């Protein structure tokens, strides 16, 4: 099977936002909304926030997933590849197969699905601080997307979901990633060639 990537705020008015980190060469993390596109590099963090209209019951949690963009390769499970997978740079928490991780967030955890193998990791929806209008998550992407033996240069999307605390479905986003090692270099490059 292949995860829904339907775009669906639900009851709450649920929807993802980002940091505007421009494009200098040195950035890290870069958001492209014209081409739905977050530019990052290996391992570092990136920021994303959660919006809701209304406040959402508790027990209610926020699910990460990745999945291949290209319709030929959906049905396989993002994976870290061969090399990442075995260079013990655990948290303590991640699998070390698993791509997306979760930054200085105790109760995040990292399932691998008994029935369609793939991987996710879900942390407590938590409502906004006072004086602050979203929550914002922090997540890692392991792997390049160049990575042989890996997401070997495909495309992945990342699915945000917004569940409630059976797993059921509330709201849902989601972006395309490119995990690269000059983020701003390739967010210019592409939007170039959109214009
Ligand atoms: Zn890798």
């Amino acid at each position: 099977s292949v995860p829904s990537q339907k775009t669906y705020q639900g009851s709450y008015g649920f929807r993802l936002g980002f940091l505007h980190s421009g494009t200098a060469k040195s950035v890290t993390c870069t958001y492209s909304p014209a081409l739905n596109k977050l530019f990052c590099q290996l391992a570092k963090t990136c920021p994303a926030q959660l919006w809701v209209d209304s406040t959402p019951p508790p027990g209610t949690r926020v699910r990460a997933m990745a999945i291949y963009k290209q319709s030929q390769h959906m049905t396989e499970v993002v994976r870290r590849c061969p090399h990442h997978e075995r260079c013990s740079d655990s948290d303590g928490l991640a699998p070390p197969q698993h791509l997306i991780r979760v930054e200085g967030n105790l109760r995040a955890e990292y399932l691998d699905d008994r029935n369609t193998f793939r991987h996710s990791v879900v942390v407590p929806y938590e409502p906004p601080e006072v004086g602050s209008d979203c929550t914002t998550i922090h997540y890692n992407y392991m792997c390049y997307s160049s990575c042989m033996g890996g997401m070997n240069r495909r495309p992945i999307l990342t699915i945000i979901t917004l569940e409630d605390s059976s797993g059921n479905l509330l709201g849902r986003d989601s972006f395309e990633v490119r995990v690269c090692a000059c983020p701003g270099r390739d967010r210019r490059t592409e939007e170039e060639n959109l214009r």
